[PDB]
DNA sequence: CCGACAGGCGCATCAG
DNA sequence: CTGATGCGCCT
DNA sequence: GTCGG
């Protein structure tokens, strides 16, 4: 299916081991470091130490990747996979809501299994029990026609509030991807800039409208500036419903949209890589500007941008376009 | 060898 | 009630 | 787990 996917394959299973059942996010991350360079890697890799010439892969990932080109499995994930404790810990994680904290609680007090978290309910939070909800749903990709489509009924409500509102499509979908796993919108609104928020309510008047028309079905979390929820397009007579979806709406200052829809854009480990690029630069990255960071640590001024590609010269970065900044 | 690893919103919890 | 903290989430 | 001072 891909190039040196066993490789990656070990390497996220590695990773979502540390994360889920260690919880150590570092180890997490250097794992997914590893398969992400090694994913874009353009030879079938032949030895570890190949592998480990790539930024990102040291010698414990190489002597993994000598295992398993040897025998073709990782008697470490061998092991993992039979411990019941981690197995199942792994599991509840892939309700959303449940990390890996709210998971060995759970696993600790004999809650292991799907049907047990139905019949304990009342354990969960909101989320969770959102999440438990639509399980099968939220695990299932969306084609790009029904994102098409979805786009179609959240750019035409939010434009019915106010045709001054601008909303993108931004995450997977932005980057071209012919499946996504959610929807991610970024709103702005002339009234809401880094200096002035000049109407209350902007986003909840969107939400509000969303969920009139029957597009945004359940809340899991809503501030003044994001909003995570579930939505559902549409179906037509005799047609099985399709699957709720999961959305996230953010509303950024209009000023700041280039360096919200850097971040809303991603991909995850693009963000993680540039941002991290960007402090090596000696500036810092967020969702609303680009700083420099002085000699004590305290980021600086805003710096001027009016390009998504402004950033990235900052930074000297030559422009990637959202095509290219998938994993 | 070892300090740093991206950055931040909304929620739930804790001390006072 | 604040204010601080950490979880789980987003890209 | 990795890597640049
Ligand atoms: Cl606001
Ligand atoms: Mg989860
Ligand atoms: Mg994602
Ligand atoms: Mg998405
Ligand atoms: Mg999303
Ligand atoms: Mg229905
Ligand atoms: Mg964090």
């Amino acid at each position: 299916e891909t190039l040196n996917g066993g490789i990656t394959d070990m390497l996220t299973e590695l990773a979502n081991f540390e994360k889920n059942v260690s919880q150590a996010i570092h180890k997490y991350n250097a794992y997914r470091k590893a398969a992400s360079v090694i994913a874009k890697y353009p030879h079938k890799i032949k030895s570890g130490a190949e592998a480990k010439k790539l930024p990102g892969v040291g010698t414990k990932i190489a002597e993994k990747i000598d295992e398993f080109l040897a025998t073709g499995k990782l008697r470490k994930l061998e092991k993992i996979r039979q411990d019941d404790t981690s197995s199942s810990i792994n599991f509840l994680t892939r309700v959303s809501g449940i990390g890996p904290s709210a998971a060995r609680k759970f696993v600790d007090e004999g809650i292991k299994t799907l049907e047990d978290l139905r019949k304990n309910e009342d354990k969960l939070n909101h989320h969770q029990r959102i999440g438990l909800k639509y399980f099968g749903d939220f695990e299932k990709r969306i084609p790009r026609e029904e994102m098409l489509q979805m786009q179609d009924i959240v750019l035409n409500e939010v434009k019915k509030v106010d045709s001054e509102y601008i909303a993108t499509v931004c995450g997977s979908f932005r980057r071209g991807a012919e499946s996504s796993g959610d929807m991610d919108v970024l709103l702005t609104h002339p009234s809401f800039t880094s200096e002035s928020t000049k109407q209350p309510k902007l986003l909840h008047q969107v939400v509000e409208q969303l969920q009139k028309v029957h597009f945004i079905t359940d809340t899991l979390s809503k501030g003044e500036t994001k909003f995570m929820g579930v939505c559902q397009l549409p179906s037509k007579n005799d047609e099985k419903e399709y699957p709720h979806r999961r959305i996230d709406i953010r509303l950024i200052p209009k000023d700041q949209y280039y360096c919200g829809v850097l971040y809303f854009t991603g991909s995850d480990i693009f963000n993680k890589n540039m941002r991290a690029h960007a402090l090596e630069k000696g500036f810092t990255i967020n969702e609303y500007t680009i700083r420099p960071l002085g000699v004590t640590g305290v980021a600086g001024e805003p710096l001027p941008v009016d390009s998504e590609k402004d950033i990235f010269d900052y930074i000297q970065w030559k422009y990637r376009e959202p095509k290219d900044r998938s994993e």
